[PDB]
C-alpha cells in the first residue's frame, strides 16, 4: 500500500524512504529511538488531503460525510473547489497539490521531537467520467513548493496546539512526485525545523534528483558515474541502479543485479566478483547497496556506508 494516496508504488516507497534518510540527519539514530507517527492518526490525516469547504458546501453534505470529512473542523490543506463541481474546471482552478502526509516519532514515553514528510503532485490526475480515460493537468514548480511550506506552516500550528507537542522540535520536508507513469521517482525540495517550542517556520532548499543507471539523466549530472555503471556492467561479462544526485554529487546507490537459480557456491563466486568491481566502480559513494537476487529471493546483499572500510557481504541462507 505504498500507492495509497501517492501518484504509484515507487513515489510511496521513495518519499518514505526519502524522509527517514533526512530523519536519520535531524534525529540520529545513535541519540533517538524510532517509531511510526501517532500523533496525526489516519482520519485526521484523510481530513488535511481534503480541499478545504466552504459554508454552502458543507451545508449539502450529509450527516455521515460531515463526521467521516471531520467538516465541523474543516481541515482541508488543498486549494476549496469553492462551489465548481466540473472535474476538468477543478482541474484548471483548483487541483490537488497535496498527495499524502507521513509523520515519524522519536524518543530518548515522552517524544523527543518528530518530522512531517508533505508528498507534493507535480501532477494532478483527474477522469472527467467514471469510465472515462485519464486526463492530467500539470502544476508548476514554484506553486508546489509554495503550497508546501503553507501547509507545512498550518500543521506546525496544528501539532502545537496538542499539550505533549508543545516543546519538541519538529522537522518539515517537502517531497515532489514524479509522474505516475515515470518509472524514476519524485524528490525533495526544501525543509525546515521548528526548533524548541517554536510555533512558526526559515526554508533550506534541497537540490536532488532521482536517476536510473544507467541513463541520459546519470550522463547529465555525472557522466563519470554514468559511464562507471556501464563498465561496471560490460566487466559483468544486466545491472540495474538507482542514485540520488544532491547538488550534482552521487549517493544513495542502489543496484539490482538479477542472477539465474544458481546453487550457493557460484553465489559466493558471484559475489566475490561482484564486490571486487563495486570497489573499482562505486568507491566514490559514501552509501550503496548491490541486491543479488534470483526469480524466486534475494541471494546476497554487498553494502557499504561511510564508516565500512570494505564492502560488507551476507549471503543468505537456503
Amino acid at each position: 500500500l505504498l500507492q495509497d494516496n501517492m501518484a504509484n508504488s515507487y513515489n510511496g516507497g521513495d518519499f518514505e524512504d526519502g524522509l527517514l534518510n533526512l530523519s536519520k540527519e535531524v534525529f540520529p539514530t545513535d541519540k533517538y529511538l524510532y517509531q511510526d507517527g501517532q500523533f496525526l492518526d489516519k482520519k485526521t490525516i484523510n481530513a488535511y488531503l481534503n480541499p478545504k469547504y466552504t459554508k454552502r458546501e458543507i451545508d449539502k453534505m450529509s450527516e455521515k460525510d460531515k463526521k467521516d470529512k471531520k467538516a465541523n473542523e474543516n481541515l482541508g490543506l488543498n486549494p476549496s473547489h469553492e462551489g465548481e463541481t466540473n472535474p476538468e474546471k477543478i482541474a484548471e482552478k483548483s487541483p490537488a497539490y497535496l498527495s499524502n502526509i507521513l509523520e515519524q516519532d522519536f524518543y530518548g514515553k515522552n517524544i523527543k521531537g518528530m518530522t512531517i514528510g508533505l508528498a507534493m503532485n507535480s501532477v494532478y490526475y483527474y477522469k472527467k467520467e467514471k469510465d472515462g480515460p485519464t486526463f492530467s493537468k500539470k502544476l508548476d514548480d514554484s506553486e508546489v513548493k509554495k503550497q508546501g511550506k503553507q501547509m507545512a506552516s498550518e500543521i506546525l500550528s496544528r501539532l502545537r496546539e496538542n499539550d505533549d507537542l508543545k516543546d519538541i522540535p519538529i522537522h518539515f520536508a517537502i517531497y515532489k512526485q514524479s509522474s505516475e507513469d515515470s518509472i524514476t521517482p519524485g524528490e525533495f525540495i526544501t525543509q525546515a525545523t521548528a526548533e524548541k517550542s517554536q510555533t512558526k517556520l526559515e526554508w533550506h532548499n534541497i537540490n536532488e534528483k532521482s536517476a536510473l543507471l544507467p541513463s541520459s539523466t546519470a550522463a547529465d549530472y555525472d557522466e563519470n558515474l554514468n559511464n562507471n555503471f556501464k563498465q561496471f556492467n560490460d566487466n559483468l561479462q544486466q545491472a540495474v541502479g538507482k542514485v540520488k544526485f544532491v547538488d550534482k554529487k552521487p549517493q544513495r546507490l542502489v543496484v539490482d543485479l538479477p542472477i539465474d537459480y544458481y546453487g550457493q557456491a557460484e553465489t559466493i563466486g558471484i559475489t566475490q566478483y561482484v564486490t571486487e568491481q563495486a570497489n573499482k566502480y562505486f568507491d566514490k559513494i559514501d552509501n550503496y547497496e548491490i541486491r543479488i537476487k534470483d526469480g524466486n529471493q534475494p541471494r546476497a546483499l554487498i553494502s557499504k556506508t561511510k564508516d565500512d572500510k570494505e564492502p560488507q557481504v551476507h549471503i543468505y541462507s537456503n
